[PDB]
This record gives structure tokens, C-alpha cells and sequence, in this order.
């Protein structure tokens, strides 16, 4: 998607 890394931290 646009940014999955955001789901790992937040």
C-alpha cells in the first residue's frame, strides 16, 4: 500500500 511500516510501530 502506501505505508505498512506504520502498522508495525503504530
Amino acid at each position: 500500500g502506501n505505508h505498512w511500516a506504520v502498522g508495525h510501530l503504530m
